[PDB]
């Protein structure tokens, strides 16, 4: 059975966990530790084939723990989230994506941007700019709501087909 190995990756704040805990518990988490990195599986089929997603939901900013190097170098695919309503979060992206450019040592890495939180009004960050950096990056824009949970699965299965085409 096909495994996907995918990070999630961001400022703090901005839903990496309520993302991964709606994929994989399908419910809304208002509270949930900041500072707790670990990493979670699901089975799953996606286009016809049954495969397990190992996810890593990261969390210390400018620390490298042991799981964290491996994943950040073992990792296939990374999804770069931002919020909708955080100016600097999206700001910050370059940031990761630099860095995720030197670990693999390449600018041809499977990845998603991702603009949370979109079930909030009077976002900062508009869809044009997010959809202007993406494509800057040549990867795919989606936005979610780890709290209605739309877009979620896109934004993660985009992510696993982002990895069978490389
Ligand atoms: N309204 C709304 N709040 C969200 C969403 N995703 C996360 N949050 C909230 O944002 C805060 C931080 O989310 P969390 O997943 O802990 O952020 P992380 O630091 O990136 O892991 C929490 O209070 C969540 O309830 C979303 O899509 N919509
Ligand atoms: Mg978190
Ligand atoms: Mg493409």
């Amino acid at each position: 059975m096909t495994e996907y190995k995918l990070v999630v990756v961001g400022a703090g704040g901005v839903g990496k966990s309520a993302l991964t805990i709606q994929l994989i518990q399908n419910h809304f988490v208002d509270e949930y530790d900041p500072t707790i990195e670990d990493s979670y599986r699901k089975q799953v089929v996606i286009d016809g084939e049954t495969c397990l997603l190992d996810i890593l939901d990261t969390a210390a900013q400018e620390e490298y723990s042991a799981m964290r190097d491996q994943y950040m170098r073992t990792g296939e695919g990374f999804l770069c989230v931002f919020a909708i309503n955080n100016t600097k979060s999206f700001e910050d992206i370059h940031q990761y994506r630099e860095q995720i450019k030197r670990v693999k040592d390449s600018d041809d890495v499977p990845m998603v941007l991702v603009g949370n939180k979109c079930d909030l009004a009077a976002r900062t960050v508009e869809s044009r700019q997010a959809q202007d950096l993406a494509r800057s990056y040549g990867i795919p824009y989606i936005e979610t709501s780890a709290k209605t949970r739309q877009g979620v699965e896109d934004a993660f299965y985009t992510l696993v087909r982002e990895i069978r085409q490389h």
